């Protein structure tokens, strides 16, 4: 029975994870929860249902309202990870703020079931140096797919890793069409129900950019051998092409419970985690290229990744600041990626490899401040 | 450098295999060829291109025209296999006549790269009992796909095997429409260029039936956990569904050189064997149910397989006889599968495991006579 800490338990991934665990008592047990404090009703229900009071709440006043909270403050999640015996830490926090808990999870020796891609993108080589082989297991569906498909050959036989992208609500739209996009319109993802950040990032295509960096970091494949194809149904979750011309693909109706279940149970599958494809009804899986002129977020992510060092932290931190500005009505939708480009292209000093967490934090601070100057 | 014997070298698969070997002289060497004698100019070219004089030709007269052929007559292919040192025998013969070469190959201890699915369908447990694990490696694209996708879990984690079928030229047709099918129409496959028999069988859906039996025999998955789905593009070659709900699929533009190369090179992939999927232009992969009312060949294959023993030899033999009658204008297209069903339903005695090859041969003889009896009544 694996002991699981769930960071960001009240969120989209976190709540789906608690459901998988609730359905599988003989294999998993919750031993800790962390949240921000914005959803106390959810947190209350989760405390009662799991019987776990080992909980972190970032916001101090929220922690007082809910009562009986052992860790509060901006370091509460990190402290929780440091002070809880666990076999798996499921990091489902949102944003680069997942960085210290990610580093702490790796130091404990526990498996890190990583949903919080921003922590790996920001940490880069610093997070890789803190992990042992196989210690980080991806929850993100593309990387879960890739890990499964890589069982299909030897390392020297892999040609390309191919990520699928839904294309978002604005698939096929012109650059001009993006001008008057509202937060409401950006909020309507075609295939997944998610928190507001991954929703916005999937609309701007920054999510797929983050995922290209995540792919390079997790699997050690060169950027030039990572492809991205737009697949509107989000049924094929990604695929691997081998040197003989064969492709192996992983597929299922979009439901994050499946990759969540596998990250927890790895390498053993979890019976009944999610519905399989049903071929008793006619259907079709479509594929099309991404228009890189309209959506250059992925090319920008490749540029950031190839530069390496703290540049991937810069890419993500510029996004976090610019996205927030869009959500607040201070900038238009195209300015999100426009600001990322501007910040990235001014960031040559950050191509250096981080020695400690503080180097990544510095790079992020620099990027946010510059993005903020672009906004105003 | 693997020494390969290529049976059925002048055919669709055989010619494609020779090209893969030609393109990869560091990996493979042809050391034997077998053919029927119908394509002599092809065989002349192959002898010259490979430098191999170690050749079997089934038709004696044909063998004379080629000249200098060491093995000739109906057992020529089998004798070639028994007397040629090799690492891999690629059996790309067509029909149940591939049975004795398949058994002889297994006995040599060499890998059997099996394109000739009929020999396994006919031999059933007899062929399985002749083989060691990994010794039979499928050239058939569906089974090559399944083999690859099965690397994606442990055996108890497998829920279903899902085979794709092109649907053939008559996909979507009614039973009434099928009555009017000509041999010429049934010779036009949507996705693969093949010899006449697999082309016909893919149009009648008997090919998918044979492949369902082949799946059960190769992988040990029960018939009721083998699905078939119609996929008109033939890009996804087959898929495995696991107990968590995950499906793993193998895909490529249809090109038999890919599964041929893998079967020869197993478990090592052959660089550059075939083109990969390209996503630079918009495309669609479609799936739809098979119309089992109009096309019961797969259901009848399951029935035969479930019955077991010699019943799968009966299924295939009834098809070979009925198929040839349709080609000769002796019956209409729907009567192919109609005769298969009639023969199967009278075949209760053949649901016993074959002890020897002769048991299989007896069941096949019985089945052909029964099919001919049905044919002569039409
Ligand atoms: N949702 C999805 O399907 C997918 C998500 N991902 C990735 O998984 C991660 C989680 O995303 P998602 O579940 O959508 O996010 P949500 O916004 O739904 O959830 C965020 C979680 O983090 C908590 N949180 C927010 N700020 C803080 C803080 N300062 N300290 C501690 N906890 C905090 C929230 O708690 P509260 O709200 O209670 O304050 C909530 O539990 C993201 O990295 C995302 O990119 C990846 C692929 C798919
Ligand atoms: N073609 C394809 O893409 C696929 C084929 N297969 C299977 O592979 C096998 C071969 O199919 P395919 O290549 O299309 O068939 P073809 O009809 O194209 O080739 C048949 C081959 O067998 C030879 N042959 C015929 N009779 C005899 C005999 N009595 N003794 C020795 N050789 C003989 C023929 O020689 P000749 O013509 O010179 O007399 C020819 O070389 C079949 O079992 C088929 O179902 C499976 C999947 C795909
Ligand atoms: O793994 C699942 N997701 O990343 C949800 C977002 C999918 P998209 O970025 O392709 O729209
Ligand atoms: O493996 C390849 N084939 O069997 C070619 C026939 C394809 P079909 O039976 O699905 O039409
Ligand atoms: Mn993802
Ligand atoms: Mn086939």
């Amino acid at each position: 029975r694996l002991r699981v800490v769930v960071l960001g338990s009240t969120g989209s991934i976190g709540t789906q994870a608690l459901q998988v665990i609730a359905d599988n008592p003989d294999r998993f047990e919750v031993v800790g929860l962390a949240a921000g404090g914005a959803h106390l009703d959810t947190l209350l229900r989760q405390r009662a249902q799991t019987g776990v009071t080992n909980i972190a709440v970032a916001d101090e006043h929220a922690a007082q309202r809910v009562g009986d909270i052992p860790y509060h403050g901006s370091d509460a999640a990190t402290r929780l990870v440091e002070q809880t015996e666990a076999d798996v830490v499921l990091n489902a926090l949102v944003g680069a703020l997942g960085l210290r808990p990610t580093l702490a999870a790796l130091k404990t020796g526990a498996r890190l079931a990583l949903a919080n891609k921003e922590s790996l993108v920001a940490g880069g080589s610093l997070v890789l140096r803190a992990a042992r082989p196989g210690q980080i297991v991806p929850v993100d569906s593309e990387h879960s797919a890739l890990a499964q498909c890589l069982r299909g050959g030897t390392p020297d036989e892999v040609a390309k890793l191919v990520l699928t992208a839904s294309g978002g609500p604005f698939r096929g739209w012109s650059a001009a069409d993006l001008e008057h996009v509202t937060p409401e319109q950006a909020g309507a993802h075609p295939t997944y129900s998610m928190g507001p950040m991954n929703t916005l990032n999937s609309a701007s295509l920054v999510n797929k950019g983050l995922e290209v960096i995540e792919t390079h970091l997790l699997f050690g494949i060169p950027y030039d051998r990572i492809d991205v194809v737009v697949h509107p149904q989000s049924i094929i979750h990604s695929m691997v092409t081998f040197i003989d011309g064969s492709t192996i693909a992983q597929a299922s109706p979009p439901d994050m419970k499946l990759p969540i279940s596998l990250a927890l149970g790895w390498p053993r599958r979890v019976s009944g985690a999610a519905a399989a494809c049903d071929f008793h009804t006619a259907s079709s899986w479509e594929f099309e290229p991404l228009d890189t002129d309209v959506f250059p977020a992925v090319e920008l992510a490749r540029q950031a990744g190839v530069a390496g060092g703290c540049m991937t932290a810069v890419y993500n931190a510029a996004n976090e600041e610019a996205a927030a500005a869009f959500l607040a009505g201070r900038i238009g939708f195209p300015a999100i990626v426009g600001i990322i480009a501007d910040v990235l292209h001014a960031a040559d000093q950050w191509a250096v490899e981080p020695a400690t967490v503080d180097d990544v934090l510095d790079a992020q601070r620099w990027a946010r401040e510059r993005a903020q100057r672009a906004v105003s």
